[PDB]
């Protein structure tokens, strides 16, 4: 029911709602492209994504739908949300286009930081942001999985989203992810938080590996070898033998590690950065930590509606991850 209107951008015909004015290209890749916009309606400035190849095959049809269900679902502050999606398709029979709108963002935690220290307040506020976003995703049974500072955008008020993408690196990969584990815990987002807060803290990448093995060799420097308990739950024949040759390491001491910080900082990173993810603090259980007095607030610390994730086992036909999809534009109620 909006009119629409038609303007060629990123070497194809974009149309869509006149709502949205000033279109301009800020990025582009296999995905599809995007264009800032503002949106008048909402006064809003918005990124536009228009993907690309959305349903030429049924892998691509199936991450259409995986995107589209994903972003609807993501209901707040610390996580990207969906303002709006449209085709200008008017029935399912001439539906080839999707559109995407979220809020604009113009820079990444790597922007704000610039490898210096920040101040520990500045940190508490950082971090709190990003553990109380992960407790809402981790709530639906999502993990990230590669959480980064390039995953995490800040706008001038310090406002924090939890990104699943970067805006246009292993050293921040939970050590079972570069070791193809499977049966990942929710901690290996944890283990990325530690990562990125000690960063934060000391203006230095904590892991920074040239390659898989050194990310690995640096990792267990800091941490130690693994002990007993965590030996006891290994079932690889072949990482037992290889693991039971090394020579053994303490875990080092962190409050002489990190020398300077606050020491609730310290402690809490110690809780992070546990190589067995068993044993690593929830984001429920950080957000409740000392470090964070200032911040916490448990009425406010908001978790997500159950989120069925069923389809992720199944196999359709192209046509049908179509018309899923297409049901889901339809069903697209505006955010307050
Ligand atoms: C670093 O400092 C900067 C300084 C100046 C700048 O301007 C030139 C910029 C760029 C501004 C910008 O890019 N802003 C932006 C982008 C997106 C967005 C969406 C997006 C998502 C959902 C929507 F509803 C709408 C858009 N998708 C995306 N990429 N997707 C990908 C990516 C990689 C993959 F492998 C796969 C997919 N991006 C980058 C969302 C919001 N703001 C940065
Ligand atoms: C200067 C550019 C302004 C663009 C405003 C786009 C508003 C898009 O929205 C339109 O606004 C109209 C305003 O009369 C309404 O009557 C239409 O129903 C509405 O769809
Ligand atoms: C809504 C954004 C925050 C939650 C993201 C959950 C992502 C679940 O799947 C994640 O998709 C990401 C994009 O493909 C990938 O970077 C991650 O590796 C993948 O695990
Ligand atoms: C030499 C490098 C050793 C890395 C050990 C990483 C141990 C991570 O921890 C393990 O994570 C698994 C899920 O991924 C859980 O099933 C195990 O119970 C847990 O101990």
């Amino acid at each position: 029911r909006p009119t629409f209107y038609r303007q060629e951008l990123n070497k194809t015909i974009w149309e869509v709602p006149e709502r949205y004015q000033n279109l301009s290209p800020v990025g582009s890749g296999a995905y599809g492209s995007v264009c800032a916009a503002f949106d008048t309606k909402t006064g809003l400035r918005v990124a536009v994504k228009k993907l690309s190849r959305p349903f030429q095959s049924i892998i691509h049809a199936k991450r259409t739908y995986r995107e589209l269900r994903l972003l609807k679902h993501m209901k707040h502050e610390n996580v990207i949300g969906l303002l709006d999606v449209f085709t200008p398709a008017r029935s399912l029979e001439e539906f080839n286009d999707v559109y995407l709108v979220t809020h604009l963002m113009g820079a990444d935690l790597n922007n704000i930081v610039k490898c210096q220290k920040l101040t520990d307040d500045h940190v508490q506020f950082l971090i709190y942001q990003i553990l109380r976003g992960l407790k809402y995703i981790h709530s639906a049974d999502i993990i990230h999985r590669d959480l980064k500072p390039s995953n995490l955008a800040v706008n001038e008020d310090c406002e924090l989203k939890i990104l699943d993408f970067g805006l246009a690196t292993r050293w921040y990969r939970a050590p079972e992810i570069m070791l193809n584990w499977m049966h990942y815990n929710q901690t290996v987002d944890i283990w990325s938080v530690g990562c990125i807060m000690a960063e934060l803290l000391t203006g230095r990448t904590l892991f920074p590996g040239t390659d898989h093995i050194d990310q690995l060799k640096l990792i267990l420097r800091l941490v130690g070898t693994p002990g007993a308990e965590l030996l006891k739950k290994i079932s690889s024949e072949s990482a037992r033998n290889y693991i039971q040759s090394l020579t053994q390491m303490p875990k080092m001491n962190f409050a002489n590690v990190f020398i300077g910080a606050n020491p609730l900082a310290v402690d809490l990173l110690e809780k992070m950065l546990v190589l067995d993810s068993d044993k690593r603090i929830t984001a429920a259980q950080a957000l409740a930590h000392a470090y964070f007095a200032q911040y916490h607030d448990p009425d406010d610390e908001p978790v997500a509606d159950p989120y069925d994730q069923s389809f992720e086992s199944r196999d359709l036909l192209i046509d049908e991850w179509k018309s899923l999809t297409y049901d889901e534009v339809i069903s697209f109620v505006p955010p307050p």
